[PDB]
Order: structure tokens, then C-alpha cells, then sequence
């Protein structure tokens, strides 16, 4: 019995499996071939994220089925703030946070009063009271901090 895995490079690997092989077992096989650890794997079949403890047969995964591998990451929503002198601050934020909130977080880390902070995103200077969501600031976006002293 063989199934196919569409890997993270774009390629497709073949795995020799058995109907009762768990998803956990499949993740091990992938880690052997692609060298990515099971904790990092999310396996998608026919629109369904697959569960570690269940078997191929529980999911009716038949010969020649194609599993899609997706990278799995873990961490609170973060953004970066670059300084005049190239230090990068990492911040834990939420989509609803206002720029006011973000300035309070900068004061927390670096001790700069909010009223001395100017924050820029995609060349655009941000206004407090508007949220990160309004500006389309996503996880791992980068803000630039400028100071009115
Ligand atoms: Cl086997
Ligand atoms: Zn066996
Ligand atoms: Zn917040
Ligand atoms: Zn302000
Ligand atoms: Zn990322």
C-alpha cells in the first residue's frame, strides 16, 4: 500500500503504509524522509486536518491517497519594532490592539514615554486609537519607531 505526501518544497513523496498505521506513524515516516519533526507537522487530507491517534482506515485513506503536509507553528501574535540604531524589539500583541496600546508596550520595554513615540508602517505614520487590524499589521509585520524628543 502506498500513499502520497505533498511536501513543503512542493514535491510529492511516496510512503509505504498499512491501513491501521496511525497519523503519528505517518508523521514519523515524513520526518525520516523530509527531516521535519512530528510536532511541526499538520497533515491535511481531503479538507480534513488529521488527528495523531487515528488510523488511515479511520479516515478511509485508501491506496494512492494524497496527504498534504503543512507547517505547524506556535507562538502569541508578534510584531517587530526597529529603532533609529537598529535594535529590534519583539512585541506580543493582538489584532485589536490600538497604537496607544503598542506605545504603552514600548514604554514597558524601553521606557520611552508614549508621546515621544512615532510609529511608522509601510511608510505610513500610525495614529493611536486606530487598531493594528485597521492598518493590516499581521503577525511578524515590522514597525519603525521614530522619536519626537
Ligand atoms: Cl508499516
Ligand atoms: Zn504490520
Ligand atoms: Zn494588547
Ligand atoms: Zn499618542
Ligand atoms: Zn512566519
Amino acid at each position: 500500500m502506498q500513499i502520497f505526501v505533498k511536501t513543503l518544497t512542493g514535491k510529492t513523496i511516496t510512503l509505504e503504509v498499512e491501513p491501521s498505521d496511525t497519523i503519528e506513524n505517518v508523521k514519523a515516516k515524513i520526518q525520516d524522509k523530509e527531516g521535519i519533526p512530528p510536532d511541526q507537522q499538520r497533515l491535511i487530507f481531503a479538507g480534513k486536518q488529521l488527528e495523531d491517534g487515528r488510523t488511515l482506515s479511520d479516515y478511509n485513506i485508501q491506496k494512492e491517497s494524497t496527504l498534504h503536509l503543512v507547517l505547524r507553528l506556535r507562538g502569541g501574535m508578534q510584531i517587530f519594532v526597529k529603532t533609529l540604531t537598529g535594535k529590534t524589539i519583539t512585541l506580543e500583541v493582538e489584532p485589536s490592539d490600538t497604537i496607544e496600546n503598542v506605545k504603552a508596550k514600548i514604554q514597558d520595554k524601553e521606557g520611552i514615554p508614549p508621546d515621544q513615540q512615532r510609529l511608522i508602517f509601510a511608510g505610513k505614520q500610525l495614529e493611536d486609537g486606530r487598531t493594528l487590524s485597521d492598518y493590516n499589521i499581521q503577525k511578524e509585520s515590522t514597525l519603525h519607531l521614530v522619536l519626537r524628543l
